[PDB]
DNA sequence: GCGGTAGTC
């Protein structure tokens, strides 16, 4: 059935990633971020990528084989989940636009301003998140 | 790992 997945992109790529997974019929979503940054040395407003470099992506993976989406132009991997891609939570999704670490995990994301922090708290919330749906 | 929308690489 459809998933979501979470892709890292090639240093500067993530722009070719998105074209190429689109291309292929993949539903792509790298969210942005408006806070307020310091630029020349002024508090001002930015919109920046909420985790950079990362890409969450949705297909069928009995349509659309993941060997394929992990030999598509601008991707570097697949975030896993142990040795295969990690399958997002749709409440995890949900959170974008539900589950209490998911809720909670995204409010510490939401209020962290550094991009680089927000995406190990978003690789530590889906782990989380997984383990929390086994047996 | 790269180059790949894979791989009798």
């Amino acid at each position: 059935m459809q998933s979501w997945y979470l892709l890292y992109c090639k240093r500067g790529q993530l722009q070719r990633a998105q074209e190429h997974l689109e291309r292929q019929a993949v539903n792509c979503l790298a969210p942005m971020i408006t806070l307020e940054k310091i630029v020349r040395g002024k508090r001002t407003a930015v919109s920046e990528p909420l985790f950079p470099n990362y890409l969450f992506v949705e297909f069928d993976p009995e349509v659309i084989h993941t060997t394929t989406i992990n030999a598509t132009r601008g991707v570097s991997h697949f975030v896993r989940f142990g040795a295969s891609p990690a399958i997002v939570p749709s409440a995890v999704i949900h959170q974008l636009s539900i589950t209490e670490g998911a809720f909670e995990g995204f409010q510490a994301i939401f209020t962290e301003p550094d991009g680089e922090a927000r995406s190990m708290l978003l690789l530590n919330l889906i782990n989380k998140e997984i383990k929390h749906s086994v047996k």
